[PDB]
Parts: C-alpha cells; sequence; structure tokens
C-alpha cells in the first residue's frame, strides 16, 4: 500500500506563504504502478472538499476556484514527494489539510473519486 505522510502546516499569517510536503512511499495494489495526487480540506461546520490535483506525468493539474492564483501543486524530480505551495493565505484558509494517491487512471481529475490512500492531516491556521 502507499504510505503518505504530510508535514509543513501549521501557524501563519493572512498574506503569509507555508508549504505543505507529501512523501510517499510502498507499492500500489491496483493500476500498472503509477498514480495521481490530490489535496483535500477539512473546514469546521463545512463537507470536505477537494483544493487541487495533478496527473502522475504532471501534463495537467486542477485547482478549486477560490485557490487558483495563490496555489500550486508540483511534484520534485525524484519523486515521492508532492508539494503544495500556499501563497496569500486569506483565513478561509483555516483548516485541515489532506494529501491521498490515486492508483488507477480517471479521465476528469476534477472528480473526487479513485483516492485509495490518504495521509494523516496537517492543521493550518491564518490568524489576523
Ligand atoms: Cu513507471
Ligand atoms: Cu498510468
Amino acid at each position: 500500500q502507499v504510505q503518505l505522510q504530510e508535514s509543513g502546516g501549521g501557524l501563519v499569517q493572512a498574506g503569509g506563504s507555508l508549504r505543505l510536503s507529501c512523501a510517499a512511499s510502498g507499492r500500489a495494489a491496483s493500476g500498472h504502478g503509477h498514480y495521481g495526487m490530490g489535496w483535500f480540506r477539512q473546514v469546521p461546520g463545512k463537507e470536505r472538499e477537494f483544493v487541487a490535483a495533478i496527473r502522475w506525468s504532471g501534463k495537467e493539474t486542477w485547482y478549486k476556484d477560490s485557490v487558483k492564483g495563490r496555489f500550486t501543486i508540483s511534484r520534485d524530480n525524484a519523486k515521492t514527494t508532492v508539494y503544495l505551495q500556499m501563497n496569500s493565505l486569506k483565513g478561509e484558509d483555516t483548516a485541515v489539510y489532506y494529501c491521498a494517491a490515486r492508483p488507477v487512471r480517471v479521465a476528469d481529475i476534477s472528480l473526487p473519486v479513485g483516492f485509495d490512500y490518504w495521509g494523516q492531516g496537517t492543521q493550518v491556521t491564518v490568524s489576523s
């Protein structure tokens, strides 16, 4: 199974920058050996939402409208690592972020589906 471990979340202020990293190890259960990645956030009193996603190759990414501009999702050169660069935090952003691996290819990556493995969660609080 794909072991996902995140870190980098914590205390900041509105207009700052913060960077979350998601390490990945182990083989997967489905597919031919690959997997796409994505980030989700849990906000108190609201349902879980899909915030960013990247195809296994990096040919295309997807962002939720309210983060486009400000957030970017990438993967470094040797890879198991996924990053989420958060710039110009607004306070609404305030929540617990999660990274998840998708073992089987999907036609539309804006879709919340196929995420078999989940990381543990990092609280991000934006004070004013
Ligand atoms: Cu390969
Ligand atoms: Cu593939």
